[PDB]
């Protein structure tokens, strides 16, 4: 029931991203939630991020994790060491678009950044909610979801915001409206 509201908040974050011809403007919010029959009032925000918030070609989930790493004085690849890990609460990430499993640049894709939060005695991110089953990349597809499943990370599509998520995501693109159609038809 709170998922649509979190995704709208993710979309507001995405709107902070600079429109560019080749980026996908996405927002992400990391939440600590009680396991079981939880109450939304007990959710705690752990971090937020959006595309290109941090210098260079950075994705929303990447920035969300890197923001937390910076606040906790660790390199971003070591954010797993500092993310919350309490057995009765789980970490859930909301993100407007499906986390990428492949990138055009040489940068590590977002699903791999998510999977590596589960190391040692740290539970890591247990579930991803997103609003469109397309990644924030030109590659498209579902490879991110396949890798999450293979790694034991739950995911769930939250319907009802697809057009707005795509319109924001591709705002900087030359033929954005035609591209939004192609995605909505897919
Ligand atoms: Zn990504």
């Amino acid at each position: 029931s709170p998922h649509a509201k979190y995704l709208r908040e993710c979309l507001s974050l995405a709107e902070k991203s600079p429109p560019r011809p080749t980026n996908f403007r996405v927002g992400a919010i990391l939440v600590s939630r009680k396991e079981g029959d939880y109450k939304t009032e007990d959710d705690r925000i752990v971090s937020t991020g959006y595309t290109m918030e941090l210098a260079g070609n950075t994705h929303a989930e990447q920035c969300c994790l890197s923001n937390y790493a910076a606040v906790h004085s660790v390199p971003e690849d070591r954010v797993w060491e500092v993310l919350p890990s309490e057995p009765d609460r789980k970490l859930v990430m909301y993100v407007t678009m499906e986390p990428c499993g492949k990138r055009l640049s040489g940068n590590l894709p977002c699903v791999q950044r998510i999977i590596r939060t589960r190391q040692g005695d740290r539970k890591g991110i247990q579930k991803i909610y997103f609003g469109v089953k397309e990644p924030g990349t030109f590659v498209g597809g579902s490879e991110g979801c396949q890798m999450l499943t293979a790694a034991g990370i739950d995911w769930q599509v939250v319907n009802g915001l697809e057009r707005e998520i795509l319109e924001v995501a591709v705002a900087g693109h030359e033929n954005r409206e035609e591209e939004v159609k192609a995605a909505l038809d897919t």
